[PDB]
């Protein structure tokens, strides 16, 4: 069986922080730590009041001079477990079910004969950033793939979930075809938001606390806006009509041609600068140039557009279309477009009724992967 590299999505691996801060927002926040501690995922950091400490540490600061993000003063954030699987199997190091992410899939791989940290490895990254600020990650990924090829005697299968697919596409678009033909066996793409997702507009405008309802959407919006990866995944015109309205309010409409106005009108001008920084990273039409298995969920109501009676500080009414709950179905047309643009095969596989996160632990998904890895 071929070596496997796992690429997670947004929120999809642990992050650790170390502190020596000049000031804190509440007295109950730690100023200084002697070592790194887990900043994602630890449920105790997300409780009311304490969550302000977490926001103050996990937010990114956008520097308009350098056009780059930086950590807050006296904060360092690192990504543990590169080359291992623990930090993407369990988001919470307590190993609570709330953070079980790639664990079910890795249990299956190991049952099929894989070895954690050897012929199956994770490629975790700082998912708050877009690929323009993760150069060193891509160098390490290239090196890890080459090492796995040399150690285990053949090309690697990349398995990516959600935003990890856009990270993987960026990487592959930038490697020579001869490198890909030698080192990459196949790319199994699970729930890829090719062309962005509509729900990013609601996140940026009014916040999304759906997974932390005891905290205010306007409070969590602070962190969500600060993550460059959010603005990177706003809808693109190679998937969506430039005239489709994503956000309606009593006085104005916003389409994907209206992002500059949108960012001005929600009071977050840095988001426009982030979008400018990131909108050109992934080449609109260029296929990955490897054997591709595109697995996409359908039959789950997926946010398509939003109507605000009061904008932007109140929750909107939601209009739903088809997809997997998060990724709009029209992302799949991107893979379909790649069929005629690359020589390597592109296989499309619909997963009816498969929700965005559940697809990672779903028996049908795992049976498909087994066929890719172990053969007929
Ligand atoms: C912004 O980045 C510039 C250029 O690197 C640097 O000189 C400046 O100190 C940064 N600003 C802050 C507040 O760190
Ligand atoms: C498509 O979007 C890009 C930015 O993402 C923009 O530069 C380009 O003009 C758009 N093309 C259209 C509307 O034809
Ligand atoms: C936005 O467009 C909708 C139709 O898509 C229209 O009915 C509405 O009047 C428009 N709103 C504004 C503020 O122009
Ligand atoms: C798993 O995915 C299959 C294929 O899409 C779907 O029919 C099934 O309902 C899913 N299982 C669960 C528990 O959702
Ligand atoms: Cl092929």
């Amino acid at each position: 069986h071929p070596p496997v590299v796992l690429v997670p999505g947004d929120l999809g691996n642990q992050l650790e922080a170390k502190l020596d801060k000049p000031t804190v927002v509440h007295y109950l926040c730690s100023k200084k730590t002697e070592s790194y501690f887990t900043i994602w995922l630890n449920l105790e950091l997300l409780l009311p009041v304490i969550i302000d400490c977490w926001i103050d540490n996990i937010r990114l600061v956008y520097n308009k001079t350098s056009r780059a993000t930086q950590f807050p003063d006296g904060v360092d954030v690192r990504v543990p477990g590169f080359g291992k699987t623990f930090s993407l199997e369990f988001l919470d190091p307590s190993k609570s079910s709330v953070g079980s992410y790639f664990h079910t899939m890795v249990e299956s791989l190991v049952g099929w004969g894989y070895t954690r940290g050897e012929d199956v490895r994770g490629a975790p990254y700082d998912w708050r950033r877009a690929p323009n600020e993760n150069g060193p990650y891509f160098l390490a990924l290239r090196e890890m793939i080459e090492e796995m090829y040399q150690l285990y005697g053949g090309p690697v299968v990349l398995v990516a979930h959600s935003m990890g697919n856009m990270y993987t596409l960026y990487f592959l678009q930038r490697q020579p075809q001869a490198w890909k033909d030698k080192y990459i066996r196949a790319f199994v793409s699970l729930g890829a938001p090719w062309g962005g997702v509509a729900k990013t507009l609601r996140v940026l405008a009014s916040g999304d606390n759906n997974r932390i309802p005891v905290i205010g959407p306007l409070k969590i919006r602070e962190q969500q806006r600060s993550a460059v990866s959010t603005s990177w995944l706003l809808p693109y015109n190679y998937t969506w009509s430039p005239e489709k309205v994503f956000v309606q309010t009593p006085t104005i409409n916003y389409t994907l041609r209206d992002y500059r106005k949108f960012f001005q009108d929600i009071g977050f001008e840095d988001g426009w600068l982030m979008r400018q920084d990131t909108e050109g990273l992934v080449e609109a039409t260029m296929p990955p140039g490897v054997q591709l298995h595109c697995l996409y969920g359908t039959g789950v109501p997926t946010p398509d557009s939003f109507y605000y009676e009061s904008f932007p500080d109140r929750d909107p009414k939601i209009c739903f279309g088809d997809g997997d709950g998060t990724v709009n179905l029209k992302s799949a047309l991107q893979c379909q477009a790649w069929q005629s643009r690359q020589e390597h095969q592109v296989l499309l596989q619909e997963l009816p009724g498969s929700e965005h996160i559940e697809m990672l632990a779903n028996a049908t998904t795992l049976a498909y992967l087994k066929r890719v890895l172990l053969g007929p």
